[PDB]
C-alpha cells in the first residue's frame, strides 16, 4: 500500500469486499424515470419492476428517488450483477426489450428515461463498510473481511489493486471542460465517456439508530452533505465532478427508508480525492462523524459504506431519452443520436 503512514493503527474498524476468484466483473446499472410527477412515471415503473424478477435479473436492486433540477425527480433503480453474460441475457428479454432504451417514450412525452451502465473491472474497484454489514451493495452478495487499509488519504486508491500499476488520471488532464446545454428533449442521446473516469456511490444508514444517533444524523450530518452535494453540482469544472445526486432510498412500494446515498462521477480519480480530502463540507461531516464514533465507543448504529469504480470509456454505456439537458453526462463530452 502505497499511502499508508508509518506504524498506521486506525482508531475505528472497517470491512471490504473480498471477491471470489472465479468473479472478473461487476454490472452496475443505474436506470432512471424521469418526471415532473410522480404519477406519470407509474406506469413505467411497474413493468421494469417486474422485469426485475426475471430469472436473468439482478442478484441486488435498490429503489431510490432523486431530486433533480427544477422540479424534475428521477426514479431510480439501482441494479447489480455479478456475470456479464448474466445481464446482456437480461437486457436481451422481450419483457425488459419493451421499454430498454426508452422504448416507450414518445414525441412530446411527459417522462424521460435514461440509463448508465456501468461494466466495473474488479481489478479497478473498491468497497469500504462501516461495519460488518451485508446490505450495502454487492455486499448482499459478496463476502467482506476486516481491512487496516483506511482512515488515511490515499486509502481508496490503495483498497483498488490496479492502483500499485496505474495512476489513474484522465487523458483529459486535470481540467474538466465548462459544461455546455443540449437540446435534450425530445432527443435520444447517447454520450461518450473518456477513459479513467471515477464513479462513487458513498451512502448513509440510519435505520437501525435510536433516538439520540438519529436526531444527530437528521440535525447535523444530512444538512452539510446536502450542501456538499449541491456544491458538487454546481460547480463542475473546479471539482471535476461530471455528475452528482443525492438520492433518498424506497422500499419496493416506494416508500422512502431511512437510507441515503450520493452517486457521483468525476473526471478521475484524483479529482474526487482532492475534493475529499480538502473541501470544507466534507471536512465538516467526517468530523461529525468520528464524534458519534467517540461518543458510542466507536461502534455507531449509523453505517456508511461507499463503492468507488474507475471506468474505461467501453465500460459505460450512457443513454438519455428525452431527459433535461443538467442530466447526468449530457453537458459533457462527445454525444450521438441514436
Ligand atoms: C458528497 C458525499 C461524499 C463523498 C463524495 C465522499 C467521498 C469520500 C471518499 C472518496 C473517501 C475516501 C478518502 C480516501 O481514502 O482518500 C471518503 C472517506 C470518508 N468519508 Fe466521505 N464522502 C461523502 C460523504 C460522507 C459522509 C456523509 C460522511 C459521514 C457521515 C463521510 C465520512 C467519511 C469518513 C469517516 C471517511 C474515512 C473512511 C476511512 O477511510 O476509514 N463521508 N469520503
Amino acid at each position: 500500500m502505497k499511502n499508508m503512514p508509518e506504524n498506521h493503527n486506525p482508531q475505528a474498524n472497517a470491512w471490504t469486499a473480498e471477491f471470489p476468484p472465479e468473479m472478473s466483473y461487476v454490472v452496475f446499472a443505474q436506470i432512471g424515470i424521469q418526471s415532473k410527477s410522480l404519477d406519470h412515471a407509474a406506469e413505467h415503473l411497474g413493468m421494469m419492476k417486474k422485469s426485475f424478477d426475471l430469472r436473468t435479473g439482478p442478484k441486488h436492486v435498490d429503489r431510490a428517488l432523486h431530486q433533480g433540477a427544477d422540479g424534475y425527480q428521477d426514479s431510480i433503480f439501482l441494479a447489480y450483477w455479478d456475470e456479464p453474460a448474466t445481464f446482456k441475457s437480461w437486457v436481451a428479454d422481450p419483457e425488459v426489450q419493451k421499454w430498454w432504451s426508452g422504448k416507450k417514450i414518445d414525441e412530446n412525452s411527459p417522462i424521460g428515461y435514461w440509463s448508465e451502465v456501468t461494466t466495473i473491472p474488479i481489478d479497478h474497484f473498491e468497497t469500504l463498510h462501516s461495519g460488518e454489514n451485508y446490505d450495502n451493495g454487492v455486499s448482499h452478495f459478496v463476502p467482506i473481511k476486516h481491512t487496516e487499509v483506511h482512515e488515511y488519504w490515499g486509502a481508496m486508491r490503495d483498497r483498488m489493486p490496479v492502483s500499485a500499476s496505474s495512476d489513474l488520471e484522465s487523458p483529459l488532464g486535470l481540467q474538466l471542460p465548462e459544461p455546455i446545454v443540449r437540446e435534450s428533449f425530445g432527443k435520444r442521446l447517447k454520450v461518450t465517456a473518456p477513459d479513467n473516469i471515477c464513479l462513487i456511490r458513498t451512502a448513509q444508514n440510519w435505520s437501525k439508530c435510536g433516538s439520540g444517533e438519529r436526531e444527530t444524523y437528521i440535525g447535523l450530518v444530512e444538512p452539510t452533505l446536502i450542501k456538499a452535494n449541491t456544491f458538487l453540482r454546481e460547480n463542475a469544472s473546479e471539482t471535476g465532478c461530471i455528475s452528482s445526486k443525492l438520492v433518498y432510498e424506497q422500499t419496493h412500494d416506494g416508500e422512502i427508508v431511512d437510507k441515503s446515498c450520493v452517486i457521483g462521477y468525476y473526471l478521475s480519480m484524483g479529482h474526487l480525492e482532492r475534493w475529499t480530502h480538502d473541501h470544507p463540507t466534507h471536512k465538516a461531516i467526517y468530523g461529525t462523524f468520528y464524534e458519534m464514533l467517540k461518543r458510542h465507543d466507536f461502534k455507531t448504529e449509523l453505517a456508511l459504506w461507499h463503492e468507488v469504480s474507475v471506468l474505461q470509456s467501453k465500460d459505460i454505456e450512457l443513454i438519455y431519452v428525452n431527459c433535461h439537458p443538467s442530466t447526468g453526462f449530457l453537458p459533457f463530452f462527445e454525444v450521438t443520436e441514436i
